């Protein structure tokens, strides 16, 4: 109505994303919609929450619309996503001293979303947004948690499990910030090696996927996994394997940062705020990215 919807850029987790154009104020947002029982009030208070959360490496949510028994979010609008990124930047990698920075931002955005008890549960690189100016922002929260997460996407579309921690896999009920440390560490390999680290292609590919890669967890390594609701006894045992075969050829700082984001157990998976401390970031920089737009 008040919009001109430039285009559609793409077809979100809760819903389809635009492009639009303000006609009042001449600003450009990008406008999600989102799924009809009249709604929910819960998610409304919740997610009108969220305005309120400011930070450069969060995008910015300006309005929750709910006219006419529909759910609009206003985002401030970023041209390119890092999904986008990695594949323009697939021949060449992304320079380290760039992903360096990325990862930085990242951390640093989940370090201030966990401080005030906001998790994303979602991570993935179609969500992260980056701008000429350097900038990689958090997009498309959910909230997951103000919302919830039933079989698909909006319509037919196929979730990505490549970034799911294995508690989530495993059919834990209470996910904890560290489910978005490992997303994230799964990014971080990504754009590293430029391939998907864990490219699960349903829910126990992707399980095996890791326990291929990380070892078939244990009671050693993780303690409770045995209990855990879709643990079964029957997980055949793998080996881990080393480290160094996984995300090569990046160097052992940064393979200690990333061994410390996919620690299976939860409880001792680095946080975002003691990851921001790791020597891996002690020459970091902020390079301009090379966008086409
Ligand atoms: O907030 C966004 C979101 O929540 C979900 C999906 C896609 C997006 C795409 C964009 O280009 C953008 O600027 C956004 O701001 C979002």
């Amino acid at each position: 109505e008040n919009f001109q919807k430039v285009e559609k850029i793409g077809e979100g987790t809760y819903g389809v994303v635009y492009k639009a154009r303000n006609k009042l104020t001449g600003e450009v947002v990008a406008l999600k919609k989102i799924r009809t029982e009249g709604v929910p009030s819960t998610a409304i208070r919740e997610i009108s929450l969220l305005k309120e959360l400011n930070h450069p490496n969060i995008v910015k949510l300006l309005d929750v619309i709910h006219t006419e028994n529909k759910l609009y979010l206003v985002f401030e609008f970023l041209h390119q996503d890092l999904k986008k990124f990695m594949d323009a930047s697939a021949l060449t990698g992304i320079p380290l001293p760039l992903i360096k920075s990325y990862l930085f931002q990242l951390l640093q955005g989940l370090a201030f979303c966990h401080s005030h008890r906001v998790l994303h549960r979602d991570l993935k690189p179609q969500n992260l947004l980056i701008n000429t100016e350097g900038a990689i922002k958090l997009a498309d929260f959910g909230l997951a948690r103000a919302f919830g997460v039933p079989v698909r996407t909006y319509t037919h579309e196929v979730v990505t499990l490549w970034y799911r921690a294995p508690e989530i896999l495993l059919g834990c009920k209470y996910y904890s910030t560290a489910v978005d440390i490992w997303s994230l560490g799964c990014i971080f390999a990504e754009m590293v090696t430029r391939r998907a680290l864990f490219p699960g292609d349903s829910e126990i590919d992707q399980l095996f996927r890791i326990f291929r890669t990380l070892g078939t967890p244990d009671e050693v390594v993780w303690p409770g996994v045995t209990s855990m609701p879709d643990y079964k006894p029957s997980f055949p045992k793998w080996a881990r394997q080393d480290f160094s075969k996984v995300v090569p050829p990046l160097d052992e700082d940064g393979r200690s940062l990333l061994s410390q984001m996919l620690h299976y157990d939860p409880n001792k998976r680095i946080s975002a705020k003691a990851a921001l401390a790791h020597p891996f970031f002690q020459d970091v920089t902020k390079p301009v990215p090379h966008l086409r737009l």
